């Protein structure tokens, strides 16, 4: 693999073109976004695409993103948009939100898992931008991240994942939102897919009537305490018969001193604990504990993501009166 070294802010279009001539040729290309990093290929090329699910181990039925850099790419992978869902892509993108749309006869199955809808959405990166650009073609991709592990957020992530296994990683720095894209299905009348960076509150306002077994990294088991109320009583509760670590915000470090703790960042500042999230969980699986305990977030803004994520790489391990503990642990 061609490890590339590209400004995230300024890239040199030199080298975002070595990594296009490889996409134009049907290999894979790591790129950092404003979520995560997606592996991205050609979106019209059915085997192309096939190499993302080989290098990920991606079971195949779980369809891509089409990643485009202007609207002219849009009409050629998704048709019959509605004139509202135009008027909005035309003013949330570049941008973390994704719409599921009719697909057109260009898509390859590889990429849409063989639905009849396409997924689709023009990422506000300037390396991610410029390599769809200089591509000509829309990048199919998925976060890059090897199956079992949480979506990279750095350069280091994708080449512990990946190296040996694709043709090209750019090593772009952090993403700037560190989860995935918003979801919004506007094929039905529409559903949040899933939330993101995008958030509901500002959805809603552009979409009033908006409907709102895998297992989830990390493989130590990961406990959530939602309501912060019983934090310190469920922390003291554990730590006498497990060794644990806590997933805390920098504000309460002091009150769990002697713990091992893993610092989300500021409580103030939900898009830190955003950006920090999925490393969080590949350093809990580094650490040698019998389990994880994760402090709860507003639900607001980014928070709601932050929490949705959590939840899911919990196994729904939901902590909001202390006896729930009963039902995850001895
Ligand atoms: C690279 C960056 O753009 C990142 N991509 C990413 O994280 O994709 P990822 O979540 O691994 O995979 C694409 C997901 O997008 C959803 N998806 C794709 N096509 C869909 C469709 N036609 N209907 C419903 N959901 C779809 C599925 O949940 C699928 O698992 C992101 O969305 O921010
Ligand atoms: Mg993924």
């Amino acid at each position: 693999t061609q490890i590339i070294k590209i400004d995230p802010l300024n890239p040199e279009i030199d080298k975002i073109k070595i990594a296009a001539d490889v996409i134009r040729n049907g290999g894979t290309v790591a790129f950092p976004t404003e979520t995560v990093y997606g592996l991205g290929a050609n979106a019209f090329d059915g085997n192309a695409c096939l190499k993302i699910f080989q290098a990920k181990n991606r079971p195949v039925d779980n369809p891509l993103i089409v990643h485009i850099a202007d609207f002219n790419q849009l009409f050629e992978v998704a048709k019959d948009i509605p004139d509202k869902v135009l008027e909005i892509a035309q003013i949330v993108w570049p941008g973390p939100l994704t719409f599921v749309l009719k697909k057109t006869e260009r898509v390859p199955k590889e990429v849409t898992a063989g639905l009849d809808t396409v997924a689709v959405r023009m990422p506000a990166h300037p390396i991610a931008l410029q390599l769809i650009r200089e591509s000509g073609v829309p990048i199919a991709a998925p976060s890059a991240n090897l199956a079992t592990r949480p979506s990279p957020t750095k350069a280091e992530d994708v080449i512990v994942d990946l190296n040996g296994r694709v043709d090209v990683i750019i090593d772009g720095g952090h993403t700037f939102f560190g989860v995935e894209s918003t979801i919004i299905n506007v094929t039905v009348e529409p559903v949040l897919l899933r939330p993101g960076p995008f958030t509901i509150e500002e959805l809603k306002k552009l979409f009033g009537e908006i409907v709102i077994y895998k297992h989830y990294a990390p493989n130590t088991r990961l406990l959530l305490v939602e309501n912060r109320n019983i934090f310190k009583d469920v922390v003291s509760l554990l730590s006498k018969k497990y060794k644990v670590a806590l997933l805390i915000p920098k504000e309460l470090s002091k009150e769990f001193e002697g713990l091992q703790q893993i610092i989300l960042g500021s409580d103030e500042n939900l898009y830190e604990v955003a950006r920090n999230l999925f490393d969080s969980f590949r350093e809990l699986d580094k650490l040698n504990v019998d389990l994880g305990i994760m402090i709860g977030f507003p639900e607001r803004g980014i928070g709601f993501a932050i929490m949705n994520r959590a939840r899911k790489a919990s196994g729904f391990s939901i902590i909001k009166a202390i006896s729930d503990v009963y039902k995850y642990v001895n």
